[PDB]
């Protein structure tokens, strides 16, 4: 068990009586009064002690990804990589590491809607016996800026208006889309963000990026260039925009309930850990420099070698102790890791470990059970606020004959103490300025769009089309109109139509038709079902609801969990259909003899809103998702205008259902039912 | 027979055979930067240097806003018997009941570097970590507050710290606003005299006697209560210094108490105190001759005598003073089933004051589950998040009342789950406002009493610090208010400040006059029970063989109890002090080893190891403040270079039999008083 | 109140004449919670100090030697604050104290707050800012027991300077007058760092602050500044004040 | 209400953020505290005084305009937790 | 740097540059200091730093602490005086 090391802070209070936080039995549920009918009392230590903890019960939300979820788990290596690195989790074979993930969105606040249009976000903590290793990362490969310096501008900019703090967890805004337009390295995310990388189905159905370029240290001193991937084993599923909307009111806890569900069911997920290997010597030989966050390196240059698999099997038990106080910093380095010279990189060591000073307010947030590493702590730092341990040592500093020079030093010849590269080398002027080899911000981003799929690329397109059409100003829309054509003259002509605004001029310099692989999202087939969300929409009357739990039964038998929903709670019945929406499953089966309730009398119920059941078959179909009617049913899809057999729509008996809706869910979505542009 | 601060086991950190790590574990060199070549510029990327400097830099917390020079002592309290007749108290539930308990002793105006020997109230704060929770008794060394109303407590500290514009002084009250403050509220006066006499000025933190202010409430498990005022009465007996003193030592030695305690605990003697209370009916509470919710007066002996209850030992040592001593935050709305508050006003705004400002020393509402603080009861409540969550609660439902959490944490009070209850017969009548009692209007009767029971030459130490601390005010107009307050206590008083000032002190106001005598009020009247943890000082020479029979005068002593250190020129084979390194303040007994005598005349006190006139100095200074000196053999010449008599009270000369025995009898007396000079000559 | 509102807070609100205080006392919290609230931390060294406000003038147009604002023109003001303080000693340690000495001064420039936070001393004690801890938690009071205040005559503080051999300059200088001075007035400061100052065309030349006293240095001896440490532990404190309001500036 | 603000403002000086401040005018012997934005002009921070000719002076029903309780308000009976 | 490496050169030229009786200051300074050290081995280790700088001042303080331990290391030992 990964939680093991949380059992001795682990509180019960089944059994006990109601006590102070000072210790004595205490009725915390009357005030004292002077008199039947009179006023509080100063002297009522209870009440104020209660209430006291009340008032300060609230810590400032993370300044980026206050909105987040994680889950405790176990890192295995594959195999002995002590050849690649001097690593302690990884220079063994079947080591068993504990980790906790905590995934999240950006510009939301904490209270955000978890289906928001956003970069995600992809934190991994291994507690190593060697010390904690992060590897802060976020679902796209390429961040939007180049120096760390430009962090504040970015945020500002995408994050909700300062006069009125309008929109949240958005970037269809002018602030956000002059930045864009104004900073062209911000165009290779924005394509990621606008794609289904920016609305995925779950947290499981990720993919996480480490971005920068880091070294791999021997123990000789011999370096290694290496870019960290998280490849899900749960396979990439992106929900579409229209389907999104309707969730982040409909759940806004959707990918909160996705991961906690999942550990709770047993089907457990699970990431492989790749990484791509490359020589100093051949850092820029690439067509780019690998010292840069806005550009990617293509499966095709350097393939992907697994290094283990990281599985989260346990969920928290206290969110805030643990999910909210978790403090990430790509600055946890250990011995066999080193950073490089990317000014992205650079400034967010920095930035990370200052922030937690606001969020926890002081210096021991490290002492905190979820921050606290397995491998010990023996330094000279003492006192800060909160000093949770009590320190032997008395002489607290070195060097020192008294203390027989103990805590002792530790470098690479001597007690596995961390170091930097030996190579490394500081050459040239010292300045404020960026390489010459930063300057292509048009080239990658049309690489990742020229590898996608023609009704995935329309994705891309009807993001921008609809963030865009939100600009006020008439200037910034030309703007981001002269940077797209920078990309592709088919992008750019493509949202001028929605915009109003005609201004397609080919600028040919940075066009190609290169394509590259791993970077689709719908492409590729699911591999496990394992998903899941199957909603069968059933009746009270005409014995439905027992031909409905024939079909859950069967369903559930491949691993899954079904919910029937009906217009109440009865026998098989989990969800009403007041309580049920479209956007809660990713597919959709109407039960035989389910009314006279898609458009007759039935429709007509106290106990849902007018139209509902009819509603979630409509929204279904439109959002792509494989939809089935069970003999009678047929008649459901016939009121809203839905042929028997085109593209997931399935027909039949029982049986004839089953088989054929599970296939649709490997397709996941069916692309065909949206419209591409030049028909 | 065991560790009292075993519970603090479980947070010990030994680094000793352990490579240094950061804070998030991993092994690392903290002694060089990492630069862009030789001698090149730091690099950002350097987390080592960041993560070291980040919590060197965040090390420091607010002191306490009064008392913030202080140092505590980890101890076990025993009760004497069962006391569940008067009180439904747990740690007083049984005889011989081990409760362990944790005191801290401070001053009021100094800051966190103050010297330890200014002249304040001091502070006397118990934790007793009780098996039904923490419970504290924040008293003073003094009976009585100077303020009857907790609303004014920022009008008293405000006046008595240094000044707003220049922050000067430095833990005293020898300033206009301070003696303004006097003069301006008279209930300030009774303190005034406790903090100008004997008890503002002690010997040591083990040399004082505790006294909780406040009446309280003592209730049975029935319901039935009894008034009760708290005492702490030292084993070791009270013993105080003179201002004189007392002003060369917070310059020599600013630790002085600090290192006073610690020593002794380290020596084995460990400092004791006896718990004492004083009972009282409820419908006696005006019976008395005055309020007894009035801060500003105390219960004397002779209507209520003192009951004894139990001990308390302070056997240990604190590890990590900032952990402990520092992080340790105290309040008297710490209170357990068996005690009760009253409606005396000071008591009242301090149970909101003190956990309030816990906020802002601790920045967070977790202060309690520092180590130093948990209660060994056990904490079960739905208390949830805050600043440094330390705890992961399992139970879910974190409300009241609930169904799914099966009715857990319950609710516990009188008759169920021995719960804390206020005292049934207390009843609020009349109409609510913003005054003071009538009987609490006197303010001058009470002063009178103990100035009148103090010895002679006690109560001229009272006058002489009035005089000494009062010719600092600049303003003429605050003098002559401070004597016509000085004047309704008593006109004898009032007459002997006036000459040191300048100006008369006109006119006898017999309204508040008494001759009545209470005790247990003297420092200097009683005799140590006790002379061991007692200081002696050995003014020896590396020449003429002086050494050796300074060192046998050292054994012969130290099996005694006492802690002797011999002081020489130079570091030879028995000397532990230099003669540049030692001071009288520093020893209670100064005494001329024979042959001596020669490095207070001639060349042999123009010495360049020490500065010039240093071994006379010892001498002079130990006799004027009245400690007992002494000289054997020869040693006479030292006495006689001063205008010493070898046959004068507490001045001991002979041999190293005479002197041995004769010293360790003037130290049970500890200061002659006989020495001073008193008016009327 | 501290939210408007002419108010009365000498009496306390009770139920009855010799009753309880009320929570509904709004008055009473806002005075004492105020007052619960008023101290901050002491900074992490040069906790004990004291500071003036002043004018810099510069005595000619230096525009050769540097770009700087405040120094390129005949007889500029320039606002300043300057803060002396000791080092090991906390808020309330004697001024008189045996210590290195603090003089940070700040040039309100109109190009901005430029500070030379400086010591008396023209030398440091260690050779690396990563040492600074190991530096100060040897110099200052032990941690079981924090004995002694502001004061390096102790085992920790004597087993760095001997297993440090670059603290031997600053603590000859720390044992000398310039550790025990009479005054801050009576002091000369040093930037200590070697700076570098740049025209306008980017032309650079190494740089070292001084601070020379026109009062002249001037130090106590140490069996004196033992006996002031007890007698006025605010000796610097009162002699700044007292001079800059006798008109002696 | 008054406590949670020491979280949120993390100081007693909240009052004095110009969205806080009151339009009336403050004159109290509250000094120092997390973020003091005022130079305060009167060195005698107390009442009662001589020293400062009793300003700030208190105010109450009759004198200055200052708050009071309701004088016919009485409190009668048991202190008790119950309702 | 090894350009750093030099610590008794400039700790000799500053007492080298101070009057008779000044010298004699720092001197007095260091003996009462290294007094407290309880450490026996600390003072040794003290003394024999203080002895690189000067032989003088090594034997001046050991006087003072018991102990001896004169043993003259001529490697930065100089006469320079600066103003
Ligand atoms: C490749 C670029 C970046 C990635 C992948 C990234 C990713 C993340 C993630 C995933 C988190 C939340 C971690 C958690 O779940 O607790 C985070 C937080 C944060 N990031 Fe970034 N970040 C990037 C760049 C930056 C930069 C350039 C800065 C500023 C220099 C920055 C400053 C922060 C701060 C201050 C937080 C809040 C962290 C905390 O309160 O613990 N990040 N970042
Ligand atoms: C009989 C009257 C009083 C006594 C005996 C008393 C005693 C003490 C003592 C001994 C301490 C320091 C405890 C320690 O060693 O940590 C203390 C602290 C303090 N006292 Fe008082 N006090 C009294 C009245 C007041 C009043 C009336 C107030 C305000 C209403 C007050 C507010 C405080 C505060 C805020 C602290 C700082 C506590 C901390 O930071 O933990 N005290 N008091
Ligand atoms: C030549 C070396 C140094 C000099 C002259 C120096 C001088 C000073 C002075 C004069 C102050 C107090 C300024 C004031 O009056 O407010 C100060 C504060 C401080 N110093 Fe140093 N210092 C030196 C080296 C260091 C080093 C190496 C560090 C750590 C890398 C450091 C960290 C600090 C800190 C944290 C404070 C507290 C400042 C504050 O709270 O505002 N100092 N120093």
């Amino acid at each position: 068990d990964a939680r093991q090391r949380l059992k001795e802070v682990e509180v019960d209070d089944n059994g006990q009586f109601m006590t102070t936080d000072f210790g004595g039995n205490i009725e915390e549920q009357f005030s004292l009064k002077a008199g039947g009918r009179g006023s509080t009392l100063l002297e009522d230590f209870i009440f104020r002690q209660k209430l006291q903890h009340f008032d300060h019960e609230r810590i400032p939300e993370r300044v980026v990804h206050a909105r987040g979820a994680g889950a405790h788990g176990i890192f295995t290596s594959y195999g002995d990589w002590s050849n690649i690195t001097a690593a302690s989790f990884l220079g063994a074979k079947d080591k068993q590491t504990p980790v906790f993930v905590r995934f999240s969105t950006v510009a939301g606040s904490r209270g955000s809607a978890d289906t928001a249009r956003d970069v995600h976000g992809f934190a991994t903590r291994f507690y190593t016996d060697e010390g904690n290793f992060d590897i802060v990362g976020n679902n796209i490969p390429v961040f939007f800026i180049q120096d760390a310096i430009r962090f504040p501008d970015l945020i500002h900019s995408v994050k909700p208006s300062p006069d009125n703090e309008v929109p949240q967890a958005a970037t269809a805004h002018d602030s956000a889309w002059d930045f864009f337009s104004s900073q062209p390295s911000a165009l290779h995310t924005l394509f990621w963000a606008m794609s289904g990388n920016g609305i995925p189905r779950s947290y499981r159905h990720m993919d996480g990026f480490g971005i920068h370029t880091f070294r791999l240290v021997t123990e000789d001193g011999k370096s290694k260039l290496v870019k960290w991937h998280w490849k899900t084993k749960q396979g990439k599923a992106a929900l579409v925009w229209e389907e999104a909307q309707v969730l982040a009111g409909k759940n806004a806890d959707f990918h909160r309930q996705d991961l906690w569900d999942a550990i709770e069911s047993g089907n457990a997920p699970s990431w492989e850990l790749a990484v791509q290997l490359i020589d100093e010597d051949k850092a820029q030989a690439y067509g780019f420099d690998l010292l840069d966050p806005t550009k990617f390196l293509p499966e095709e240059f350097a393939p992907l070698q697994v290094l283990g698999e990281m599985t989260l099997n346990r969920n928290p038990m206290n969110y805030f102790a643990e999910t909210e106080q978790i403090s990430f910093q790509p600055g946890h380095i250990v011995r066999g890791v080193d950073f490089t010279e990317d000014p992205l990189l650079q400034g967010r060591l920095y930035s990370y470990l200052d922030t937690q000073l606001n969020r926890h307010r002081g210096p021991n947030f490290e002492q905190l059970p979820i921050n606290r590493p397995v491998s010990g702590v023996h330094n000279n730092h003492r006192d800060g606020q909160g000093q949770a341990w009590i320190h032997k040592n008395i002489h607290h500093y070195s060097p020192s004959y008294l203390n027989k020079g103990y805590p002792a030093q530790a470098n690479q010849t001597v007690g596995r103490g961390f170091f930097t590269t030996p190579g490394r080398t500081a050459s040239g002027v010292l300045n404020r300025e960026l390489s010459a080899t930063f300057d292509d911000h048009y080239t990658q981003p049309r690489l990742f769009f020229n590898s996608l799929t023609p009704v995935e690329q329309q994705f891309v397109i009807n993001a921008i089309r609809f963030e865009a059409s939100h600009v006020t100003n008439e200037q910034v829309k030309k703007n981001v109109l002269e940077q797209l054509n920078k990309i592709s003259n088919d992008v750019a002509k493509r949202v001028a139509v929605a915009l109003g605004l005609e201004a397609p001029q080919p600028d040919p310099t940075y066009y190609h038709n290169n394509v590259t692989r791993g970077v689709s999202i719908f492409n590729e087939s699911l591999p496990t079902i394992a998903t899941l969300r199957v909603g069968v929409l059933s009746t009270t009357k005409g014995g439905s609801l027992d031909k409905a739990k024939a079909l859950k039964e069967q369903l559930e038998k491949d691993g899954l969990k079904v919910t029937v929903i009906a217009e109440y709670l009865a026998s098989g019945v989990d969800q009403t259909y007041s309580a049920a929406d479209a956007t809660a499953f990713d597919a959709v089966v109407v039960a035989e003899g389910a009314e006279r309730v898609f458009s007759g009398k039935g429709a007509m119920s106290p106990l849902f809103p007018a139209g509902r059941p009819s509603q979630i078959l409509t929204d279904g179909y439109r959002w792509g998702k494989p939809v089935a009617a069970v003999g009678s049913a047929k008649k459901a899809l016939q009121s809203i205008g839905v042929e028997e057999k085109e593209a997931g729509v399935y027909a039949g008996a029982q049986d004839e259902v089953i088989k054929g809706v599970e296939e649709g869910l490997k397709v996941f979505k069916f692309l065909e039912r949206f419209a591409v542009d030049g028909d």
